[PDB]
RNA sequence: UUUAGAAGGAUUGCCGUCAGGAAAUUAGGUGCGCUUAGCAGUGUACCGCCGGAGGCGG
């Protein structure tokens, strides 16, 4: 339960989100499948639930050192060098706390409303390979201490 | 402890006949609208899945 910190930097025009979703989020499924291991993801400063602001910041949760240096972030996250930072340090923080994924039901079609407005004030977009259908992906914060293939805890 | 305390206004009905408003006109001179800006917020949520209702996968 070490760490490795990368920072989404403000400004730059784009929004912190999109960046989240379309460079951070498919590297990472890769990365943590072949490695398989169970990691997890620090979403530090993750605000309020009215709001829902990720934050500009992304930590990496691991087990072993050589746990999460199996992962090599830099040299990976690189080409992209001005949108997310690379911090180049270990450190064994202590007072972290894990993240989780909720769901919020399908739609009526495919009560439906009181789900709906409950669990849709983090929600993350993810193009799926075999099923060609993008979606939605909500999250949550939790205690649990000592997960799944997008860094969540599995249910 | 109040110029106190009390109270059935009722029944009925044919407004009507006629008519010329009408003639004249000059509204006119002048004029500085105008300096700034990201349609953003995320731009919207897909197939399933068992169950039978209720709960996770990509």
């Amino acid at each position: 339960m070490f760490s490795q910190i990368l920072i989404i930097k403000p400004g730059t025009g784009i929004s912190p989100n999109i960046i989240i979703s379309e460079d951070i989020f498919p590297v990472l499924h890769s990365l943590f499948v072949e490695h398989d291991k169970k990691f997890g993801i620090t979403f530090p400063a993750y605000s309020f639930d009215k709001k829902g602001h990720l934050g500009n910041i992304i930590e990496v949760l691991s087990e072993d050192k050589e746990a999460l240096a199996s992962l090599c972030l830099e040299e990976h996250l690189a080409e992209v060098t001005d949108y997310v930072k690379v911090k180049k340090e270990i450190t064994f923080t202590d007072d972290y706390v894990l993240f989780k994924r909720i769901r919020e039901e399908n739609q009526y079609e495919t009560h439906i409303k009181k789900k709906n407005q409950q669990i849709f004030c983090a929600y993350i977009k993810v193009k799926s390979a075999s099923t060609g259908q993008s979606y939605n992906i909500f999250l949550a914060p939790t205690d649990i201490k000592h997960f799944s293939a997008y860094g969540l805890l599995r249910g």
